[PDB]
């Protein structure tokens, strides 16, 4: 609306079209209850740079009303005031918003892009968005668009912590072509205007996410599995069949830190005790029940975690009578430590009921004939025995009550997780050991090494992360995303239940994108 | 010399008087070769804030010709310049610093400050200082001195990497009073100086030490002990007797991470194996040899470590026959794993002979009548038996080689060591399993977790970390300083071998001060 | 666009002299050395086509000129020429590093650098001018500069069938560019042209198989990576791993008897190589001889397949009957003692003296062993330098110098009856020769043209600075195989993503 | 470089342009030591003709590099110079040559012409032909 401009592309056979717009007129803050006000280097006012989670595609499948794109219009926008805002307690003022649209004139379909003011929902329509103030481009000739976006408030500056306007993207009509593998590319880049102002130096120490996030280069192997601690991390895995997950040791989260029973020291909690309480179950062999000692939770009220912090989760079956069983360590306790330590073999609960067959709580098997009476014992989860396999590790038992446990997730429609895998060694027994255990596999989804990094340097608030995969010096690069929720994903086309990724590791960061960002690389299962 | 001023003290006995000098000349750039000149927020010329490592106390013990400060002229001096600094890449101008000082009236000395151009050594005495361009204060009367400390240099501006001029600061007389226990505290504070300024905008991710680090209030006992994984730190120690460290698994530095033979995965790499090479050494029972398998050194070579990566320190002794020993789970390699896993007892190489006796190399002994010849075993640490007690672990075996082994360390005269402790469970057996444990203690000079955070906020060059350890809630807090080299020491004042200090937790961070700095704060052993 | 930072004009007042250039370099654009990339369908956002420093080397005229001198001061002027269409439609770009900065990973790091985009239907003519940003009122050659970053920003996408675009860069210096102090023509710059002997390929040693010439150039499917560590040579270090650059005088060595002996059907006595160049075997030297044989055969196979060599019994001055065995590396089911490139061997030999010096000429190999065996080579571990496994960029196959060895066989039984098979060797010392004289520019790969039939045909390759030669095949199979008529000659320098134009079809 | 004209083609789907540039400046002899000086008929400098062995194709198998045309500026580019100059000993002057190419505005390429001096060899490839005026 404010100026146009159009230019011959080369060969003459099209034009490209850079027009600037100021669909909402911008109000201009007196600042006159600002202590001070602190002005910017000139030279941030004339330096354009891409906004974080500002790319999306346009191919012939994506349909009008699906929202692209929504940003809130606030200093994080540019990568330089981002980094300036630190030092300082409140700003004010707008920004210049450029849309950079790869398009060609043998194609047909067009764009909206509109601004909603504070506490007003968005909408799913392209409909309803040409309520809001919006400017319409056309991709036969549309090259860039800049919008000056305003700085809506009805305060004289802004604190942090405040509602703001947004920007959002949307297709008006499909886009066409005569290949089918074309798509539009759409790119954000931004800088403040020139009545942009900060105010009150403080110490640089916020709570906001730094712009920019730095990871140690410690390979995977360096780090410690959640769920299977005295084995490496050996390589990273993709398994079609794990559509979710529900553990409970390997779960940490960007916001509270650890989630349901996990813990920042996995070697140090992996052990736990018993007191070996009367009863017993029926079996060819003679089994007993024990009741696990809770530390944290002496009083054993339903809020608080009913089992011993960050202790085990194998998962054994559904139903394993005498097929699957947990193998341990135990021993009971006597002055100074315990005695006469050997491998016995456990589970959780009993078995014919429901709800304590594999479920948490203080009640478990005992392979023992000879438990003694309320005695207390070590338990040292080690392994797996009988017919286990690698799925039923897999499945870790459920979880009831009201103790705020780790929710069930999974992976958005398209992608597959990214595990940590290990090899459990075997144990064998020649003479009457009693107990003989088999090989096998355990996945965890995060290690507390990669997301300790994290914590330092917090995610902006509805952003996730794309980490780069460097292998064999820089020649094969692989890409994940790093969600909040504690996972990895991946983009897949394939179908495979053992794809293999070495650990050479090198992770690093590319930039902040869209929970609904697509990955631009893909991982070929089926080779 | 430029000015000075004079005020009577509150009942007129006595004056303090404020001066501000310029010893040396500046030379202001002419910034004519500069791509761009970028200008600062004009608020950040006008706030001075302390100095990192600009504390010192004077008292009448401390002797003239010892250099109490050191400082490097460079925007690392204010805190809003350093913070700025990250997102440039050159710099040029001067800054003003300004000395207070608590002095009094009835008491009687002298102060020297001196500036030093770049490339020359500082001396050891108050009588060659002044021959560079210096100023000289009087306890009687200094109230504030400011110093227009200029930029020397030889280009046109500055990139990272230089030599850099510096200030410095000696006791010219020594202080006198009637009061034993009178001291001065002298503090700096400074500011750019009108004419600084940047250049050449860039991203702001640079290798600089962050002007305030941020530390995670994970407390000491949610943290893994290197030497001893599988038992949570229960309780941080001083102990007088232990005045240096020879440790190879505990120890992690700022710059180049793990150190000997340390690791970031304790817990993972505590597993090592063994290939029962043929010989034996006598003994009432009989003991044999075997050769560590390294699988990151297949070829022997002395450059390279000569035991498994992270494996073992523990120290059994100088010479114990009968009566101390390390003992481990042992188990023949076969097919999918190991069988018959039972505790052994063992040891560090041969026992008659030096070089071998207690020291790192591949020949270990072995308590197993029957073991195979040339065949793989398992071994895991657990624990030690015997005789040994805190002491005999304490003290790790020597290292010989060109391997660069971690050197041994030692507190600075008058400070002690802080270390994590972890309580070893004992084994005991009734049936002829073989071997019976004892129970012991094990320190740990510091733990990767609490360094994982430092590495990203690196330290500033030439100064140490000076933290605060908040226990009950805020009333009760110890000090300690955290040095690069990768340990914390306390100020101490008695003398116990069985100082105990609850874990708590919550480590934060107080400011950046000097390797001589001395703590405020004592702890009293004798309590 | 035309000017992402502002170039800032040295008065040169500290130089001892000021050396003008001739008027006429400043007024006509010459093309860029190792300024030319491809942008295709298939190249992956965030990816750098082109790095280049801001120096000298930017013109062929300066870069001529340099060698002259000892500092230099001044900018250069770019202009982008692009061969685009009407169909496609991308985004790239173009960013100006300080000196003392890392490169980015990223475009949306590269966007926090003085940057601006190309579009493709409207980059080509565009201009840009390159400053340079100098601590010292000049500069002395050693010193660190900044550089010109090219990414790709948009991928190439096409509405009709798709194209492959190129980009050429053209430049000349800008007005206050000036040199300074006048030195000896013999400076460490790469030369902008590489001047290359006729030297017909046949007329090459063949490293990896002495005394047998090369026939002809090979080019296979299968050959996806090269483990070898004979024929390894390397502009900026020489001769890599275990080469040599006389490959028939190193042909020949020499082993002693040892103690003890392994399983087999007939008798495999032990033997270990001496080393001349490793009297004590320490960890960090070459296990074995310098210049000995490379050939593998079989992964744990040692008795299907069997190398053959000539050996004889050590005399006074000279060896007696010596005559054909077999042999092979390490002692066998064994990790690091089978297939494995150390001094450990066994000969088949009924009757060998103990500590007896013994000839070890590699001759051929025998038993099932086929070329596909022999290509794969034992392998290294240790600390000592071993060549690096490589492979060629995706989409491109190596060429491989070819050699064919006759077989040997016997009515009487001397020992063996060996197989012909077929040698290649991934680079030839002779054609490296000439590149010593002249380097390569940093980071930059020649391309070469192979003119067969007196200009009637001609191959395009890419000589790697590692030491390797690939070739853009849209077919891929394993008998193709060029004539060996010879005649390299030089083209140009490309970046490394550079995609070759000419194409090799073997499918067919 | 001397000048430049730009034209839209029919149904306005692309343009085509005409140029005219002299990459090397003529330096005109003064002829002074010539007996005489003998003129052309006016007619003759305004007749185009086409140039013996002036004829190529370029396909998607031309490869850089290849030389397509070489000749030299001499009385025998042009038809009637030619046959005029067997009446005369000597000579003296420029030509001005005219390259016609028949493009399409839905293609890709670029082309390259130098002017090489006498008593220097024609390199092989593109890259040094831009050493030359070009």
């Amino acid at each position: 609306m404010e100026s146009s401009k159009t230019e011959q592309v080369t060969g003459a056979t099209g034009i490209t079209q850079s027009t600037v717009t100021a669909p909402l007129p911008e109000a201009v803050s007196s600042l006159s209850l600002a202590p001070t006000v602190n002005a910017l280097d000139p030279w941030v006012y004339l330096n354009q740079t891409e906004v974080p989670g500002g790319t999306f595609t346009v191919s012939s499948a994506t349909q009008p009303g699906s929202v692209l794109l929504e940003l809130e219009i606030s200093p994080e926008l540019n990568l330089y005031t981002s980094h300036l805002f630190r030092m300082y307690a409140g700003w004010s003022g707008g920004f210049s918003l450029k849309l950079l649209v790869a398009g060609n004139a043998f194609s047909a379909g067009k764009l909206i892009a509109a601004i909603i003011p504070p506490n007003i929902e968005v909408p799913n329509s392209a409909y309803l968005l040409t309520g809001f103030p919006h400017e319409i481009l056309d991709f036969r000739t549309a090259d860039s668009m800049e919008i000056i976006a305003p700085d809506i408030k009805n305060i004289d500056y802004h604190f942090r912590g405040d509602k703001l306007g947004k920007l959002v993207v949307m297709v008006y009509s499909p886009l066409r072509s005569t290949s089918a593998d074309f798509e539009i590319e759409i790119k954000l880049t931004s800088a403040p205007l020139p009545d942009f102002k900060f105010t009150m130096l403080v110490p640089p120490i916020q709570n906001n996410a730094l712009p920019i996030w730095s990871i140690p280069q410690a390979p995977p192997y360096s780090m410690v599995n959640p769920r299977s601690p005295l084995t490496p991390v050996v390589e990273l895995y993709i398994n079609s069949s794990y559509a979710t997950c529900n553990h409970q040791l390997g779960r940490y989260t960007i916001y509270q830190g650890a989630i349901g029973n996990s813990t920042f020291n996995p070697s140090g909690a992996w052990t736990a005790t018993c007191t070996a309480e009367a009863g017993s179950v029926t079996g060819h062999p003679n089994w007993r029940y024990a009741l696990l000692d809770l530390p944290d939770n002496p009083t054993f009220d339903p809020t608080l975690p009913p089992v011993p912090r960050g202790f085990c989760d194998w998962g054994s079956g559904v139903k394993s009578g005498n097929k699957q069983h947990l193998v341990c360590f135990t021993g009971k306790k006597v002055e100074g430590g315990f005695q006469d330590v050997d491998t016995h073999m456990w589970d959780y609960g009993d078995n014919e009921t429901v709800g304590l067959d594999n479920t948490y709580q203080r009640t478990i098997y005992i392979k023992d004939p000879s438990l003694e009476k309320d005695a207390q014992y070590l338990v040292i989860p080690m392994g797996v025995s009988g017919a286990a396999n690698d799925d039923t590790v897999q499945v870790a038992p459920n979880c009831y009550g009201s103790w705020d446990y780790a929710p069930t997730v999974a992976p958005p429609l398209g992608e597959q997780f990214v595990w940590f895998r290990s090899q459990l060694p075997a144990s064998k027994t020649t003479t009457t050991s009693g107990v003989n255990s088999v090989p096998v596999n355990v996945n965890a989804l995060m290690s507390p090494d990669l997301m300790c990094s994290a914590y330092a340097s917090g995610f902006p608030l509805g952003k996730v992360a794309l980490l780069d995969y460097v292998l064999f010096g820089g020649s094969v690069v692989r890409q994940f995303k790093l969600y909040p929720e504690g996972y990895m994903t991946a983009n897949t086309t394939g179908s495979n239940t053992g794809f293999i990724i070495p650990a050479d590791g090198y992770f690093r960061f590319n930039s902040w994108v869209s929970p609904s960002f697509m990955i631009s690389s893909v991982v070929d299962l089926n080779l």
